[PDB]
């Protein structure tokens, strides 16, 4: 069963791979295959209009119709950067679904700037997946604005620390009706299993896969842990686990 | 599917051991051993005891017990003396030489010094031992020197579902010890199993987490998957934690 549907596009894979830093077509093919992924992410730097790999750049390598193509605003240090990136993605590439990011000084999401940016892009009809620090009011505001799903920070980007406040994430997931994706600081498979045991619908990983000694093994490990965590969650664990 | 332990001709491959010895429901044992993907049968069979003989015969036409390595246990014994006597009877009555060795204080915690004494005495008679200890390096080293096959190491209190109380201590112990380590005690859900494997554990022994889950079958299945994901993740060389 899909855990998210946007238009005709169905999200099934429980692992999302941040590929926007990749430059190698065969590596992107392999990591996405090993993760069992069904989403392809493309970014754009608004200041020079350089893009990351397009979905079509893997036409020879992947069954493109099995991949939902979405954009991301990963160079945004401000609300204005993000909108500019978002509009380039829509107009030039025809991307309607956006992995929305607005990052503060220390590469942590700016919750206020993200909400503001999200409201402006919703007015234009873009389907959104914003990234936030786990704050209940910020999350409810984004759900009310019509965001398809939220991405909530586990720990800082590239830290591999896993899930810093599981209680806060579980609470948020319990009260928000739309799917939650756990993201940021995921280091290994156990962190993925943990996220699913909190009720997360999926996990997004990036650094874990670039910095593992064997990226494709870690990707396959994470795919498997997501299933394990999901089965664990469905099994109704003994109460003192929660 | 590499064996992580071999004793004589008997190979241990499954990464989940199920501590079934207190279960008296045949359906439960069957379903849990099947769904966990277990290959070790921890047995209390007593061939002139009517009750245990009937339970075994009941189980034997629903599970292929020939696919399992059979191992005895001393977990029902409360003193060291009783554990030694259980083990000798087990060998003489059944011809089983592999032993889940448990010597506990009245607080249901392994008694390290008593376990070591019992281990040396049973090793002098050529028994093959899997003792349970609190994570202590000197104890672990004495047990390796005595020639124990594998070490079961306590993660947290029995039946507590608290997971791994001190991961650093268990990781260090695994680094220093040349025999396989099985993490055991207080395992609550699939994420704890994944965690154990990422510390370098060769396997995990679970009991209460299955018995007390709303669906024991799903949790057993989830744990099989988590053990395999955790292994692959360990073998992939995860990024270090910042
Ligand atoms: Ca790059
Ligand atoms: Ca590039
Ligand atoms: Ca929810
Ligand atoms: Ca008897
Ligand atoms: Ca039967
Ligand atoms: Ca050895």
């Amino acid at each position: 069963e899909p855990w998210l549907k946007i238009g005709a596009r169905e999200f099934r894979s429980r692992i999302l791979v941040g590929i926007e830093q990749y430059d190698s077509v065969p590596l992107v093919r392999d990591v996405l295959n090993a993760a069992g992924a069904d989403v392809f992410i493309t970014t754009v730097d608004p200041d020079n209009r350089r893009s990351s790999l397009l979905l079509m750049d893997l036409a020879d390598e992947l069954p493109l119709d099995d991949f939902t193509w979405i954009g991301t605003t990963s160079f945004a240090r401000t609300k204005e950067s993000a909108l500019r990136s978002a509009r380039i993605l829509r107009d030039s590439l025809g991307i309607e679904i956006l992995k929305l990011d607005v990052r503060g000084d220390d590469n942590t999401p700016d919750n206020a700037g993200t909400v503001e940016a999200a409201r402006e892009l919703r007015a234009e009809g873009m389907e959104l997946l914003p990234f936030i620090l786990p704050d209940l009011a910020t999350a409810r505001a984004l759900e009310e604005a019509g965001c398809a799903a939220l991405r909530v920070m586990a720990s800082p980007v590239a830290s591999g620390r896993g899930i810093a406040n599981p209680a806060a994430i579980r609470e948020l997931i319990e009260q928000i009706g739309i799917p939650v994706v756990v993201e940021g600081g995921i280091g290994s498979a156990r962190h993925v299993a943990e996220a699913m045991e909190l009720g997360a619908s999926a996990t997004l990983v990036n650094t874990a896969l670039v910095r593992a000694e064997s990226p494709l093994l870690m990707a396959a490990a994470m795919r498997q842990a997501a299933l394990a965590g999901l089965l664990s969650y469905e099994s109704g664990p003994m109460p003192e686990v929660a």
